[PDB]
């Protein structure tokens, strides 16, 4: 019993991690086979970044220009290439820790875990959701910019976020590994507005089933709801509309507490409209929305 | 900027989980030089958990009884020793991945991270802090007996916890790396109730200490007190009463944000006689207390 925001272990990520300095900047690089992947805004100095021309700023640098070190050894640069925002950086020695991985780049409302690292070394674990304006709520000091988000299946690291940038209100933007983007940001020191942070509703759905195998059972009331009264609620209260598909996602959690998707709704549409009343779920007074139904199976049946 | 529910990164615990098999049972060991640690009920039936002699039931253990993998690989059991409530498995094998490490025994109020896992495989990592009346408030299914709390200083891994088992009110309890319990808790299927789970009043300081340098800035009031009067409200409201070691431990946290510890008790006063008013604070509606004053200035500082 019990149910915690839970990271992935962070071992076969840790085995990844090196410090890239470019000149008077360094921040945080993957190394992923005989490639490091790290953010292109290391080759900027502060002035630079008001209106970079990276492919400009990268005519000036050389293999040899891009320090990488893995632990206290050096790595030889032997090319170098930009992919969107991010560089690539060949270098003549595989990672001999490379674990299975692939790149993927998630949806919204989707959870990762993120490594915070400093200088090439992890600091902490800690587990993100890709918001539905494609921020992230992180914990990202200077120099943790090349940081990366993952999910693990048994031995196989998806890597889903690179780290790159803090909004003026302090959250954060960052790349897929091909270097693109979530949502509209660009890597320069200029005004960058979030929208709307929805709540994430298919999660938050997720959670309370979640609570309701832990016995954390107040929240449930003598109601149910249809998908589209629902979403008037949802709405209103800037949660995502909740979908066919998302009912069909939290299906295994239905049949596992007999409490059908909409009755669930019917009692987060209490939840919203009379809210907790000092009254809390798993140790929150919040509805959480950083599970998706997925993890909260994972979480549930112990899958390692 | 951000604040995150952060756990010490995995990997060198990682590489320390075993699977100990003892007949029918199979849960977790921590492999360390060429000892194996593991909850003494490993030995038991579930019909032996209702009043076990530890000592009557490993006469009839010997070394090739205990089955310890490491990942798919055997070791050879070679010795065994009970000490208080942990088996030591002596192994003919050093584990290679040995990290530096320490046991220690932590005191209430102390922070630290779990390595969820099962059948020796690492599910996911969470921090978790010793409530005040010795339990945890974990994530732990069937087969988690075993896993692992610790606290990591740069390379030094502090193993501080052990997991043994879930009370009816579904909280934990578990030892030190010596065997010794937390709290008044003992390994058997019997009647065990948690005293009163007070709040960890020095942490919630420090986490709005944390909040402040990160401008979430509503609830800073007009108001000072004192060590006294502030006592008398945590009193009334469950809190663990403030004493000038924990003033003292605030000082470097006062230092940074210009807010004396009695202006921010006097702040904590008023969210504790008014509360939130539907209003959060990084991210909680409810006043957190699993952040040591060491844990927001390492998480404010980016230590690795
Ligand atoms: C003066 C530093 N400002 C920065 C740094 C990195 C990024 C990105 N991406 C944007 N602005
Ligand atoms: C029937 C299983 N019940 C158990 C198992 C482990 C412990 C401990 N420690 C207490 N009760």
């Amino acid at each position: 019993s019990g149910f915690r925001k839970m990271a992935f272990p962070s071992g076969k990520v840790e085995g990844c991690m090196v410090q890239v300095t470019c000149g008077t900047t360094t921040l945080n690089g993957l190394w992923l086979d005989d490639v490091v992947y790290c953010p292109r805004h290391v080759i900027c100095t502060s002035e630079d970044m008001l209106n970079p021309n990276y492919e400009d700023l990268l005519i000036r640098k050389s293999n040899h220009n891009f320090l990488v070190q893995a632990g206290n050894v050096q790595l030889r640069v032997i090319g170098h290439s930009m992919q969107n925002c991010v560089l690539k950086l060949k270098v003549d020695t595989a990672n001999p820790k490379t674990p299975k991985y692939k790149f993927v780049r998630i949806q919204p409302g989707q959870t990762f875990s993120v490594l915070a690292c400093y200088n090439g070394s992890p600091s902490g674990v800690y587990q993100c959701a890709m918001r539905p304006n494609f921020t992230i709520k992180g914990s990202f000091l200077n120099g943790s910019c090349g940081s990366v988000g993952f999910n693990i299946d048994y031995d196989c690291v998806s890597f889903c976020y690179m780290h790159h940038m803090e909004l003026p209100t302090g959250v954060h933007a960052g790349t897929d590994l091909e270097g693109n983007f979530y949502g509209p940001f660009v890597d320069r020191q200029t005004a960058q507005a979030a929208g709307t942070d929805t709540t994430i509703t298919v999660n938050v759905l997720a959670w309370l089933y979640a609570a309701v195998i832990n016995g954390d059972r107040w929240f449930l009331n003598r109601f149910t709801t249809t998908l589209n009264d629902f979403n008037l609620v949802a709405m209103k209260y800037n949660y995502e509309p909740l979908t066919q598909d998302h009912v069909d996602i939290l299906g295994p959690l239905s049949a596992q507490t007999g409490i059908a998707v909409l009755d669930m709704c019917a009692s987060l549409k209490e939840l919203l409209q009379n809210g907790m009343n000092g009254r809390t779920i798993l140790g929150s007074a919040l509805l959480e929305d950083e599970f998706t139904p997925f993890d909260v199976v994972r979480q549930c049946s112990g899958v390692t």
